[PDB]
């Protein structure tokens, strides 16, 4: 028998880091 | 007959910085 | 048959909160 497809994509990655300071 | 699929990939990358804060 | 190979990565997360006041 031949390999099974892919699996799906992974999750989401984390949120990003917090913005700068404001003006 | 094929095998089963397979697992699920890594997670993605962080997502980009938030916007700048508000003027003090 | 042997299992698939591992999906691909997931989509970047969501942007991050905004930043503090300046």
């Amino acid at each position: 028998g031949p390999p099974g497809p892919p699996g799906p994509p992974g999750p989401p990655g984390p949120p990003g880091p917090p913005g700068p300071p404001g003006p």
